[PDB]
């Protein structure tokens, strides 16, 4: 029998507040940028550092979606050689985010630790430490290796397995999600990003081949230069401007749990269903990585590019069936600028927890390890990401329509926002990117 629980609801943020700029929207500026989460405030913060005046607009709540939701490590282990500078690149930006912000982020050097269950796996990893090392950018060497023995016991405290071998991510990163994007949009506000909440963008209005103007539910406003940084509404934003963005909903499930003495350090990940991650506020992060995939029109329109990883692939995936079938046929996939649009109805989208999962890891973890017996829950939340087919983002210039640039179907965007945010700054401004975009871009889906 397939779930029938899985659903897509509208929903409130669970990270900070962020308060909206005051006043009337501008009448116009040099960047318009649609979306606050990670995304959208790291690009607009690289653009303003050059002297450009950029507002954001926001349909819900800074960091409403996924940014504000993440399981949040910040990591390069087992990145492909296309994605790889931009995790490394992340993480050097995100080790000087708190100094450049004045203000603390909760990113936090802490060190991964991932054992390993057999010799294939062994190998895999010394195979990727092997390369990554040698190809490390930005005058940075990589900071992972093998570990075993005492030291590994020593990491793993408290371990019923005897594990003997892991793969040790020693300058990992953390952020706490309800903390970071919201601290990166206070620091946006203070070098003059415009950022509206609750205004939604409805469209973009262009002609010849130049955009003219930005139409907002709250008016419009006027620039030539638009990043559409939506997180996954960004496929049917360009649906309505008839350019396919080939991304597919996943429904996740995360929660928090609370510290307790004698607890492993840092970020954990075990081979038998165990990850977390210890968060700056003590309490500890921890994620099922169960993907569901809750079947709707799309699945039908991009099922073939998915098909090696849903529901074929053995990776841990379950379908679902229910309201979200019959609601996605209704979803209008366009609408005219003049009337209310599907972002003014999903604010702030989310999809329901599943708290069997949720149960089940946490069940787990305390089998593995023994502490976290006196521990409890703290919070529980779902959350939707929306992937391409390929592994890779889509950070890439429209062809169709001059001045837009897209920065969005990422899974990894709490470790590449930095980074990605800047390579997103150059395309605007026609700079040499630090990391060539190429990999990224929407011409590999054509043809
Ligand atoms: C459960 C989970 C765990 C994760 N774990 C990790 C991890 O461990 N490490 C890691 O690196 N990454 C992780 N990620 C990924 C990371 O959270 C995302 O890749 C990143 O947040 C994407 O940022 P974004 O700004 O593109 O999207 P979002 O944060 O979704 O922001 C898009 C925003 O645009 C707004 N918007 C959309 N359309 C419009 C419109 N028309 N007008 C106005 N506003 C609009 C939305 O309301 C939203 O706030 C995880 C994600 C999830 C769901
Ligand atoms: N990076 C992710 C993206 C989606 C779901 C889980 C994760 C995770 O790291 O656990």
């Amino acid at each position: 029998m397939v779930r029938r629980d899985g659903k897509f609801v509208e929903s409130k943020s669970r990270a900070l507040f962020v308060e909206s700029t005051e006043g009337a929207l501008p009448s116009e500026s040099d960047v318009v940028i649609i979306g606050g989460g990670i995304q959208g405030i790291m690009t607009a913060i690289n653009l303003a550092e050059r002297g450009m005046s950029v507002t954001i607009l926001e349909k819900g709540e800074v960091a409403g979606e996924q940014s504000g939701r993440a399981y949040s490590q910040i990591i390069s282990y087992q990145t492909s050689p296309e994605i790889f500078p931009l995790h490394h690149y992340g993480k050097i930006l995100w080790r000087g985010m708190n100094e450049k912000i004045g203000a603390d982020t909760s990113y936090r050097t802490q060190g991964r630790v991932e054992a390993l269950a057999d010799e294939k796996a062994l190998d895999r990893a010394q195979e990727w430490i092997k390369t990554a090392k040698e190809t490390a950018g930005f005058d940075v060497p990589l900071n992972t290796r093998i570990i075993k023995g005492e030291e590994l016991s020593n990491r793993l405290v408290g371990a019923q397995t005897p594990w003997t071998v892991a793969a040790f991510e020693e300058d990992s990163g953390s952020v706490d999600p309800e903390t970071g994007t919201p601290t990166l949009a206070r620091y946006a506000k203070q070098i003059g990003v415009k950022i509206y909440t609750h205004c939604a963008v409805r469209g973009i209005e262009t002609a010849g081949g130049k955009i003219s103007d930005v139409v907002t539910e709250k008016g419009a406003i006027r620039t030539s230069n638009v990043v559409l940084a939506g997180g996954i509404w960004s496929r049917l934003f360009m649906g309505n401007m008839g350019v396919d963005l080939p991304t597919l909903n996943v429904y996740l499930s995360q929660q928090r749990v609370s510290g307790v003495p004698g607890a492993p350090r840092g970020n954990v990940h075990l081979p038998n269903g165990i990850h977390f991650r210890e968060q700056a506020d003590g309490t500890y992060a921890v994620a099922p990585r169960i993907f569901t995939s809750s079947i709707v029109k799309d699945s039908f329109l991009l099922g073939p590019k998915f098909m090696h990883l849903l529901g074929g692939g053995e990776l841990p995936l379950e379908f679902s069936i229910g309201e979200d079938l019959f609601n996605s046929f209704k979803m209008p996939t366009s609408w005219k600028l003049d009337e209310k649009s599907p972002f003014e109805q999903y604010r702030i989208a989310t999809a329901t927890q599943n708290t069997e999962h949720l149960d089940a890891v946490f069940q787990r973890m305390k089998t593995e390890f023994p502490v976290f017996e006196k521990s409890q829950i703290v919070e529980r939340w779902g959350a939707v990401v929306s992937p391409t087919f390929d592994e890779l983002p889509i950070i890439s210039e429209v062809k169709e329509y001059p001045g837009l640039v897209i920065n969005t179907a990422t899974v990894w965007g709490m470790t590449e926002g930095p980074a990605a945010g800047e390579v997103t700054a150059d395309i605007v401004t026609g700079k040499k990117p630090v990391i060539d975009p190429t990999p990224f871009s929407l011409d590999r889906f054509k043809k």
